[PDB]
Formats: C-alpha cells, sequence, structure tokens
C-alpha cells in the first residue's frame, strides 16, 4: 500500500474480528428487537431500545471499516454467527443477555486498545478512546441503571413490573 | 471596620457556623445526590432532587457570606465534616435523613434570628425572614408531601412503590 | 458490581482522592472570592476571578463522581479541609497561591494517569486527556500571565498597579 | 383621623424627622454634586455619584412622607439646614462625608426601628426593612469599597489616581 504506515499487521487483522463482533451484536440486537415486537410478548419500548442498539453496532463496525481503509488495511468479512437463542424470555433475560455481550465487546476493545499500545500506534489507540471507548461504559451503565429497575419490580407480580417498566422508563 | 454598624461579634461568629452548617448540608446532598445514580441504586428522580438541594444549599451559604460582608464581618472558614453515612438506604430513609437535615438548619436559622431579635440588628432578622425562613418552610413542606407518598406505596410491594414514586413524582 | 470492568480498586480510590482535592480547590477558591469581596479589600475583579475557578473546581469534582459511578466504583466523601489561609494578602499573593494550588491539583492529574497507564485503564486516561489535562494547562498559563502582568505593575506605585490590574485585565 | 390604628405620635413625630434628614441629606448631595462639577475641580463621574445620591435621598424622603400619609399621620416641615460644607475638598474628602452622612442617616433608621418594636408597630418596623435597611447596608458597602479604592490610589501621585478612579470606576 502506498499510504500505510505504522499499521501492524496484527492491528489489521484484529480491527477486522472486532467488525465481525460488532456485526454480530448488531444481528443479536436485531433478533431482541423483533422478539420483543412478536404479538405473544408485545413490549414496543423494549422492541426499540434493542432495534436502536442494532443500528448502534452496524455504525461502529462501519466507522472500523472506514478506519481500516484510511490506515491503508484490507477490510475482510467472515461469516456471521446467527445469534445465542431464538427466544429471549423477559425483558429481564433480555438486558442480562445485553450486559453479557456489552462486556464482551468492551473486553475486545480492551484488549486491541492493548495490542495498538503494544505496537507503538496511537493513532489505532486514539481512534478506540475517541469513538468506542467511553461511548461503549455509558451503555453498559445504562444497562447496569436498566436492570436495577428491573430488579426491582420483579417482587410478586412479575407482568405488573415488566408492563410499567416498558411504559415508565422506556422510549415509545 | 469602616462601615461596620449595629453588627455584633456573637451575629458576625453565628453568621459563620451558619455558612459551615449550610456548606455541610450541600455536602451532605452532593453524597445522597451520586448514591441515587449507582447502577446498583439508579432512581434518576431521586439523584436529581438531592443534586439540585446540594446547589441551592450552597447558593444559601454563598448569600450568607455576602451579607456577612455588606455587614462589615469577616468570613471565617472551617473544615467542612463529611456526611453522616457512605450508604443511604431506600428513597424513604433518604428523605427522612433530608428532614433531619433540613430541621436542624431551620433551627439553626430560628436560633440566630433569635440572637439578632436579642441583639436589635433587625437587618440580620430581615434579612433570614427575607431569604431564608419561607425558603425553609416550604421545602420542609414538600419533603413531608414526598415522606408521606412515599410511605403509602410500601404496602407490601416495596421496589414497585420506589420505581413509581421515582417515575410519576419526581422530576427525570 | 454488574458493570465494573477494567477498573481497579487503586484507580476507584484514588477517583475519590481526586475528588477531595478538587473540593478542597473549590473551598480554597470560595475563600480567595469572598476575601476580595471585603470592604478593605474591594478588588471586585479579582473577587469574579476566584469565584469563577470555586464554580470550576467544584464542576471537576461532579465530573470524576459521574464517572466514578460509570465505572461502577463506590463514591466515598472525606472531611474537607478549610484553606490554608483566612487573608491572601495582595492581589500577588493571591494568585501566587492559586498557582502554587493548580500545580498541585496537576501533579495529582499526571500521577492519576499514570496509576491508570501502569493498571492498563484506557478509559481513566482519555478522562483525564479529555476533560482535565488541557483545562489545567491552559488555567496555569493564564494565571502565569497574569502574575507577570501583577509582577510588572508593582514597581514602586503597588497600589496604582493593582487597581489597574484588575480594572484593565479582570472582567468585572 | 378616621383610619389611624396602631400609630404612636411618637413614631408620627420620629417619621417627620427622619423626612427631615432624608431632605438634608439630598441637599448635601446635591451641593456634593455641583462642586465636582466646577471647572476648577472636573470630576464627571463623581459628579454623577452624588447627583444620583441627591435624587435617590429625595425618593426616600417622599417614600416616608406616602407612608405617613398611609398611616394618618400629618407630615410636618422643618427648615432644611444647609450643608455642612461649602466645598468638599478631594474625592476621598467627599467619600468620607458620605458615609458619615450615611452611617448617621442608618443609625437613624435603626432608632426609629426600635421605636417601633418597643411601640409594638410591625407595619412600621416592616416598611423600614422592606425600603430602607437594606438599601442603606447596601449603600455604605459601596461607598466603602470606593474609599477603599481611593486610599489605595492616593501613594505619591494623588492626582493620578483621583483621576483614575473617576474613570474606570465611577459611571460617566
Ligand atoms: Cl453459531
Ligand atoms: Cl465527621
Ligand atoms: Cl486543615
Ligand atoms: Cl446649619
Amino acid at each position: 500500500s502506498q499510504i500505510r504506515q505504522n499499521y501492524s499487521t496484527e492491528v489489521e487483522a484484529a480491527v477486522n474480528r472486532l467488525v465481525n463482533l460488532y456485526l454480530r451484536a448488531s444481528y443479536t440486537y436485531l433478533s431482541l428487537g423483533f422478539y420483543f415486537d412478536r404479538d405473544d410478548v408485545a413490549l414496543e419500548g423494549v422492541c426499540h431500545f434493542f432495534r436502536f442498539l442494532a443500528e448502534f453496532k452496524r455504525f461502529g463496525a462501519e466507522f472500523l471499516l472506514k478506519m481500516q481503509n484510511q490506515r491503508g488495511g484490507r477490510a475482510l468479512f467472515q461469516d456471521l454467527q446467527k445469534p445465542s437463542q431464538d427466544e429471549w424470555g423477559t425483558t429481564l433475560d433480555a438486558m442480562k443477555a445485553a450486559i453479557v455481550l456489552e462486556k464482551s465487546l468492551n473486553q475486545a476493545l480492551l484488549d486491541l486498545h492493548a495490542l495498538g499500545s503494544a505496537q507503538a500506534d496511537p493513532h489505532l489507540c486514539d481512534f478506540l478512546e475517541s469513538h468506542f471507548l467511553d461511548e461503549e461504559v455509558k451503555l453498559i451503565k445504562k444497562m447496569g441503571d436498566h436492570l436495577t429497575n428491573i430488579q426491582r419490580l420483579v417482587g410478586s407480580q412479575a407482568g405488573l413490573g415488566e408492563y410499567l417498566f416498558e411504559r415508565l422508563t422506556l422510549k415509545h
């Protein structure tokens, strides 16, 4: 490449893997969103929360691909694994699965940041810091806040709590 | 001092003590606010109620300091004690602690008003009457209203009630 | 904690200590501001400079507390020591004390950045870089500029110079 | 009188005396204002400061007279003594004479407040508290601030300092 400078093959490959992880996360959120749109689930705010995250993770993948080309690396796409479940249980089950997924993406971001620091690639490090690390901490905090509110609403009237959370916390 | 007139050393010292009490109350409300922002507490309206009071009590301290200088007294600052708790329990526990704190500030206002009246300091008396006494009665009434609503919502579904109070009474 | 990830106990504790340092600095600036509002000091622009810094340092403390919760750490508050002086001397004395205070806060920021780098905590490092390190360098440069102008105005007519600096450099 | 209620002859007479004191103060400020308009004095900002106070004290007298009639007392006017000086010296001399005058008016306000309190006349007490006592404290603080700035500007270049104070502190 006529532009590539200070961009290791190790970083290039790890960026392609991170693109796959974000596209997989987007797919997981698409499945979560349409589960909550089922006529036998019918939680509009929950559907909208996860459909927004599906678009937000696709955006993250596209930002990584733009950066891959800016650095002179080569995008390489792999098969995208289907999500881990076909049915996602309750809002609580879904929000737990979402925070597990986000902690996995956050650890992948931290791992790539550590590789960039080891390879003295400050453009890679700054790119993650400026576009991903704080967005990810803020999303995980939001999901933790939601999990606590869902948990406090279960009590012995689980259906009432799940309705109220969707109506009074989530955007619909 | 070239301006000081009818301003006793007793009032000057009691004003400095009241500044300390208001700055301590502001600090207590800062701690209450950030407790309700914890991911394992997550009651946004409760966080906002106490963060507003932290700013409101700081304002009261600054108004007292402005008056101290207007009268020709000398601001003297003391160490600010940490709040009484690191964790504040439920919204009910927190709102009870807040009304105990406000009754303590109100008694300090009444004590300083009585000293000013004994020292025939009508500017001090009017300053408290016009800027503090009614604001304090109105805040205590608001907190009493909130305590009654929180208490009526406990029943046997405490988590549901605490969610509903935060969602439907407090500003978020 | 259900959200905490890559957030060491060492960083958590150092963040709480930095919150204390910023709240102490805010308190120091409150005392400086009201000293310059005394009828026997009466330098409005100097009062406003330090009152603005009192609010700016409180803001910094609140930003650290927000981040502490975003990361899943626990805010812990300590007693806030009174400022180092009750009377602050001349504008020159005050601006020297302010730059000593700011260099102490800047070294605390640099120390926490170095701890975050040692603990491979890039979110902490980016948070300080993006919200504190450049703001602090810019504030110290401004104070250095002011110290030089105050020093050039002393000559043998110190009162004239102190008036002129307040009138023609500081906002009133 | 068909309206008079709870309004002692002692208060009525003291209100008429206070009207005389405010009209005398207005006259003193008229003389101060026109002294600073002399071609051999020529300090426009100083002239404007004292001309504003002449109008402000006339206003205070008219507010007392309105209240005298509202209470059913009878305005009684006495001769208005000429001001204490025909020539007022420097801005410093003038601002010292002004603070002596204002402390005398403030003590008269405090004396009438104490008489009203002794006579259980709360309308009189509230009238002074709401319209006079804080305005007077604020004016005396402003004059003290000005005296300190004038004093710091004397040094060994008195004419330079007096020019600069008029140009850079007073409104012209
Ligand atoms: Cl699979
Ligand atoms: Cl303590
Ligand atoms: Cl100390
Ligand atoms: Cl006479």
